[PDB]
């Protein structure tokens, strides 16, 4: 994936979260600390916060990213889109792990129940672990596909099965 | 402790350590001028070629942070197998290979021996984190077998259109 994407991957709260512009970030709504009044320098009064279950949108009165240009943000994407998964892991490395993308799903995962667009990766036979899978730490990486000439975002990570072969990406 | 860990650049590719002292590759990628690998005199290294397939057996622990591993000749066909990419971007590209039979295949022109493979994600380029390139040769195939992970053999050709890959095997 381009460089600019990964610039955009922020380390925030239990997981990460994604600069759409210099003006939105994106993240997975339980990876927040409940406690926090500031975000990047701003008290909450002067920021736009809009939550949809696991989906969670900021939006900043002052541009706290002016090096980004501003990206497509979608709804998920068509079933069968295969999209790259941004995760960063111990020193430096980067890992887009595969999905191919099916229907918008109601699941429940470790007890907790779960709404987005279900994936199914395509790193390996069974995906458990760290080496081929997701981890919890991995919450609120962006879902990203190429079309033609651009890239879009179209959601973020939210939940794996036990086997690690399904994830759940919170949409808008 | 990571799989990763094992995968290290060599030559024109890469290679992956098995256990401290076992590193396997690709044939064409190893160096053909060379007095030392990773600090050890070749005077010291046993270099066993079957085809696309090399081992290196060192006379002292070059990772002694590292268990021994299984490494088998291939495996069964059907076994969905994951290429272990390394780019020297700083990416980590597992792609899933469902795998087939031993055979001579023309890759791109040239005959290459060992097990074919097929990628998951199937459809085409359009961001290179859904296939290989040529710099990846060496790069290990692993699964996952009940508790224990098997590598059993390393990346040596793939077609243009990139759906094909080879796997090359020990013996
Ligand atoms: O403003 C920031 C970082 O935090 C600060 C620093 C100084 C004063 C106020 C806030 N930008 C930034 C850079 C990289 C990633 C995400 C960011 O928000």
């Amino acid at each position: 994936a381009p460089p600019t994407l990964w610039s955009r991957v922020t380390k925030f709260g239990s997981g990460w979260g994604f600069w759409v512009s210099p003006t939105v970030f994106i993240t997975t709504t339980h990876v927040i600390p409940t406690s926090a009044k500031e975000f990047f320098g701003e008290p909450l009064t002067s920021i736009a916060i809009h939550r949809a279950g696991e989906f969670t949108l900021f939006r900043f009165s002052k541009k706290i990213r002016p090096d980004l240009t501003g990206m497509i943000l979608e709804e998920g994407c068509p079933e069968g889109t295969v999209c790259s998964v941004l995760i960063k892991r111990d020193s430096g490395e980067l890992l887009p792990l595969a999905v191919r993308m099916g229907a918008i799903a109601s699941m429940r995962i470790q007890g907790r129940l779960v709404h987005g667009q279900s994936g199914m990766l395509l790193t390996g036979a069974n995906a458990k672990g760290m080496d081929l899978g997701t981890i919890p730490g991995d919450c609120g990486a962006p879902y990203v596909y190429k079309r033609a000439n651009d890239w879009v975002v179209c959601g973020v990570h939210a939940a794996a099965t036990k086997s690690g072969n399904t994830v759940v990406c919170a949409v808008q």
